[PDB]
């Protein structure tokens, strides 16, 4: 799976994941998202079990962005959570929850969930 | 915040997370969980927003770790979000993701969601 | 949109949501899941804003089924909370929360967090 | 469990969620907020496991509000899943998804994530 999750990803959304997938479980890579406060690429680090169940199993993984880079500071961070599953048709399927830095008046309302499906085409 | 972030927390269920905030963004350290199907020390990998706006508001962060190390693998992966708040009581408040590696045939059941409170005291 | 909503949904999974919508905001009907332990029709309740903003804005919208009937009783309950939105081909996008009945061993993983999205046609 | 259910319970917030449970699993009640915008009561519904395995287990359960009455409309809605455990400090365990009512500009940020605890007596 470290060969099939290298690469560019494409959400339904147009953003771009690019990530190295390491040997021992690393994920190293940028992100640009088509939408809210962002410009340009953002880092990202995260993990993947690199020694899946090949039994008609995906893989598991997560990474995370902080909304800062030299351009924008959106004061707030996105983790994915999810599973690649390789083939013809390969995908990343996750869920998300991105969460803000806010005062502890709206503490309760600190972090949106949602979902992202990457595919290697784009939209 | 960076001096903040870096060192020991645990949360509410016993688990100790050690992690090491670099100035760039970076968060890197090892996790081990007190429940579920793991066992020592565990990689973690992420981000967090570098020049908060201190106007009383938290730092946005985030961060993954897949559970595989050199004596299980439980074929999962968990991402937290949330904020550290300073001060007297400094917290992580966090909501987290943890997807499971498994076939299409529960894919829609592939995700829990959950939420942790770090302290730099143990409870 | 009280007319918009009442009838018949069936989600990307092939489930059936037939809905009536009270002009007070009340969602009454059925669920019938074509997945996870389930099996003929459950009751639902929940609730809409029945007075939207219409200036091109989604209605909010949620309902929850307890997975017991006379066939089965699956010791858990779903909750969907999202929006519906109108017009040629009307949806409802939602996000849900699917929370098991266990012992406090696993309490930590009570929770399924997913995602359906409902439309007036069939897959 | 319908008698464990049935009463006025608190959140961490000063919440108040005032239900009655039905013999055949209904949920009916009013909901206070004590943040975000909301003013006095507000109608709910849900539903709960009527007949849970009791031994150890909790008691599977959700219910919305649409936070529309006469005096405020904040376009969302809010559901809550999660268990009922009864004895000496009896609680509901919920986490929540709350939807807003937006056009599709920010309809990837539609949904927030949160979690709330529910106590007999009120903090
Ligand atoms: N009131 C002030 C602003 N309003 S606010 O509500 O407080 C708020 C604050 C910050 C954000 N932060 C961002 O906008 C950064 C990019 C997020 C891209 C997501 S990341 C998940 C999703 N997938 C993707 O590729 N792009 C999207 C969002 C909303
Ligand atoms: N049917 C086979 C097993 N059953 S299964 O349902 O498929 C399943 C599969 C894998 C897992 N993976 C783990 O158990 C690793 C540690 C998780 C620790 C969490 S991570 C969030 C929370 N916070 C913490 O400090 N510890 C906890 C959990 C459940
Ligand atoms: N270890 C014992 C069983 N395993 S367990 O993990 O503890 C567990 C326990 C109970 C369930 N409960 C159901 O399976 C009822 C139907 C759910 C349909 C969902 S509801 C959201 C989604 N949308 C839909 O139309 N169908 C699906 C799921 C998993
Ligand atoms: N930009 C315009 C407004 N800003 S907005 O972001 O779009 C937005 C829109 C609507 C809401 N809707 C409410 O504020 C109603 C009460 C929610 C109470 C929650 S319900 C879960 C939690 N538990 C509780 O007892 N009270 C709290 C929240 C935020
Ligand atoms: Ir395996
Ligand atoms: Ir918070
Ligand atoms: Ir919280
Ligand atoms: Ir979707
Ligand atoms: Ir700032
Ligand atoms: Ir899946
Ligand atoms: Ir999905
Ligand atoms: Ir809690
Ligand atoms: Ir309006
Ligand atoms: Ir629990
Ligand atoms: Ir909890
Ligand atoms: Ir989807
Ligand atoms: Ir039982
Ligand atoms: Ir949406
Ligand atoms: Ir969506
Ligand atoms: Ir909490």
């Amino acid at each position: 799976d470290e060969a099939g999750i290298t690469g560019t990803w494409y959400n339904q959304l147009g953003s771009t994941f690019i990530v190295t997938a390491g040997a021992d479980g690393a994920l190293t890579g940028t992100y640009e998202s088509a939408v809210g406060n962002a410009e340009s690429r953002y880092v990202l680090t995260g993990r993947y079990d690199s020694a899946p169940a090949t039994d008609g199993s995906g893989t598991a993984l997560g990474w995370t962005v902080a909304w800062k880079n030299n351009y924008r500071n959106a004061h707030s961070a996105t983790t994915w959570s999810g599973q690649y599953v390789g083939g013809a048709e390969a995908r990343i399927n996750t869920q998300w929850l991105l969460t803000r830095g806010t005062t502890e008046a709206p503490a309760w309302a600190m972090t949106y969930v949602g979902h992202d499906t990457f595919t290697k085409v784009k939209p």
